[PDB]
């Protein structure tokens, strides 16, 4: 049980600011993706990217311009991930405390969590079938992505993995901000030198995201437990990114 | 707030056979051992192995139990010294895999995922439990016993040098939890139901010990530490840290590995050496 005070306010308000955030620094929300994979919403009939023939019709620098298929999807992915580092640092920029930090853990922080960000909100654009591509104009099925020709075909799966299990919890954008800001101010990040403030803020955030789920989610057993081991799961996923990245990187 | 119900009993009850089974399993607890490292027990006296000199006095004065057999006979100080943690690593599986043998649903599991469970594990509960042994200055060794400094374990040849320190990286960070052996017991037994092992076909009911598990570790932290801010939060996030601590360990096992025949040859050479120039 619970009681309406000075304290459970303040965390109220802290989650209210970090959503509002989110919805500044993030146009396609998780509420927006579920409408689009669910057909409620008119705004977007995404083109379906599901063979070869799909792909071409799905298209319509100079000098990367490559015949492969493999390699044009993995530079669609780039450049959204460079979009994503973006969207991250502006979210990062709203939680209380962040810019208060030395310049240097803020870019730390920063560097290894973008990754477990992304694939954190990759989930949001994910059903069962693939996944939303290019602001929801475009959806990618799983399996054409696993039909890509060698080590491109693998590059994607551990993400719809992930994600089956991820979106079992049932989160929503309110759910997702304060989870987001939680990876960021991680204490445990190589290179830091100021660890006890990182860690002070990160006890609050972990306050507003029980708080949040508890009122959020009143039929559902140990989400805040279940929450913080995905959190094991996303190193485990990066980590497995890092090393395939540069079996890419080297051919 | 909380209610004492059927529910709450259950998980008391849980955490109480939980508790007397780690009791069973491990004969040196963090009781026992904080109670050598404040100097409160007459019981134990440890030689602390602080330099060679008493590294050579160490030996010969503590009857380490693991008697290294006659043809791993090294003389650099760092070989023998790997090899007691290599003979102490077994022994801790021993006690971990008794242990796991307890925790209720633990052996109704098909065989295979017993295996593969305790396969990944054994490696986060030993740094889990090594923590308990250690202090700001070294770490417990031969059920207390002994005593081996950090820095006299960091002035070791690479790459044995660098072979503990991550331990008491972590150990320093986790001690500052303040957990106790109840504590500890429940930890161990979440640790060790982790649904996300390679290779595990029945996951769910691996899950659903697990859930239990966490609710009586969630229960126990609330019951046992009434001034502790998220430390049921704080407790989850160190079973992160350990992934990555484990993977650490592992890469280093592999460049000694590598090197191993290597690097008990330059004593040898060193003789040959002095002998001719
Ligand atoms: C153009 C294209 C092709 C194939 C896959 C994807 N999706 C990805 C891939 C990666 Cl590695 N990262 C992202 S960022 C997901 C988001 O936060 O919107 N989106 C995209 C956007
Ligand atoms: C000879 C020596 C030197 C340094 C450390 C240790 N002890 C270790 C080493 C390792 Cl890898 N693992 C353990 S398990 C800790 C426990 O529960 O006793 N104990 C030992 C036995």
């Amino acid at each position: 049980s619970m009681q309406l005070n000075p304290e459970s306010a303040d965390l109220r308000a802290l989650a209210k600011h970090l959503y509002d955030s989110y919805i500044k620094s993030f146009p396609l929300t998780k509420a927006k993706a579920r409408a689009i994979l669910t057909g409620k919403t008119t705004d977007k009939s995404p083109f379906v990217i599901y063979d070869m023939n799909s792909l071409m019709m799905g298209e319509d620098p100079l000098q990367e311009q490559s015949k492969e298929v493999a390699i044009r999807i993995f530079q669609g992915c780039q450049f959204r991930s460079v979009e994503a580092v973006q969207e991250i640092t502006e979210y990062a920029k709203s939680i209380p405390g962040f810019v208060n930090l030395d310049l240097n853990d803020q870019v730390t922080l920063l560097k290894y969590g973008v990754h477990e960000i992304i694939y954190t909100m990759l989930a949001s654009l994910m059903n069962k079938d693939g996944v939303l591509i290019s602001e929801g104009q475009g959806f990618m099925t799983r399996e054409f992505l696993k039909s890509l020709r060698k080590p491109f075909g693998d590059f994607m799966e551990p993400k719809f993995e992930f994600a089956v299990k991820f979106n079992a919890l049932e989160l929503d954008d309110s759910d997702l901000a304060i989870f987001i800001a939680v990876i960021i101010l991680s204490g445990d990040r190589p290179g830091l030198l100021n660890v006890k403030p990182i860690e002070d803020i990160q006890d609050n955030l972990l306050q507003a995201l029980e708080l949040q789920l508890k009122l959020n989610h009143p039929e559902s057993s140990q989400l805040f437990a279940k929450l913080l081991q995905k959190m094991t799961d996303l190193r485990q996923i990066v980590t497995e990114h890092v090393q395939l990245l540069q079996v890419i990187k080297k051919t």
